């Protein structure tokens, strides 16, 4: 296996529209065929793997590390796609190593792998007006007025993902 693309999210229909499931939403735009493999939905394409862990958001390392270890996927070929409160909706940024900047899904993968040196695709979702409501904000759906931006973010993310996988 050449690489591993991980979409951050939570399992179950009740989380499917929430901001914290934006990484699953990107993965779901890729055209792939996901199959259940333990606490994970996994797809194989282009010589590599795509993973929607069903571990819960903060526990995704539990699915990522056994897969990476087993197929000897190096951290340079692991990409973690996730929602990011520190960037405004509409903004997308790649990140190579460095701190799991308080993203607990990225943190759980660092913990389980024993390294910070994997890549992340950060998808800005903005912040809530009050910091203490962060969990609430990410476990809410987007506002209907955000949907046009969200769509275009998903389109841009889908291209970024394939670019990272493929040509660049």
């Amino acid at each position: 296996m050449m690489f591993l693309v991980v979409g951050q999210g939570n399992p179950g229909e009740r989380y499917a529209r929430t901001r914290h499931n934006l990484g699953f939403m990107v993965l779901d735009r890729l055209g792939l065929s996901f199959r259940p493999r333990g606490e994970a939905l996994v797809a194989e394409a282009e010589g590599g793997l795509f993973l929607k862990p069903l571990t819960y958001y903060n526990l995704t390392g539990r699915a990522v590390a056994p897969l990476a270890r087993f197929y000897k996927i190096p951290p340079e070929r692991i990409l973690v796609v996730h929602d990011e409160m520190d960037l405004p909706l509409g903004r997308i940024r790649f990140k190579a190593g460095g701190s799991a900047a308080g993203n607990r899904g990225v943190l759980s993968i660092e913990e389980a792998l024993g390294t910070r040196a994997f890549h992340r695709l950060r998808l800005g979702i903005g912040k809530p007006p009050d910091p203490s409501r962060g969990a609430e904000y990410v476990l809410s759906p987007f506002r209907e007025e955000e949907l046009p931006v969200v769509e275009r973010v998903l389109e841009a993310a889908k291209e970024a993902v394939w670019c990272w996988v493929r040509e660049g």
